[PDB]
């Protein structure tokens, strides 16, 4: 009975997929993407948000 995964969030440009990353349920961490630093954050219900505009995620 593994513990609790990662949520797997989409980042996604336009809307579509340029990469993915794991953050925890409830939590934010910090990514480097193409040479720029987002906050990524899973809400308590597994909802995604991304911080700048050039990216959004699901």
């Amino acid at each position: 009975h593994h513990s609790m995964a990662m949520t797997q969030v989409t980042i996604l440009k336009k809307g579509e997929r340029i990469t993915w990353v794991e953050v925890p349920k409830g939590e934010s961490r910090e990514f480097n993407i193409r040479g720029k630093y987002f906050t990524v954050s899973v809400s308590d219900d597994g909802t995604p948000s991304i911080s700048g505009s050039k990216y959004t995620v699901e």
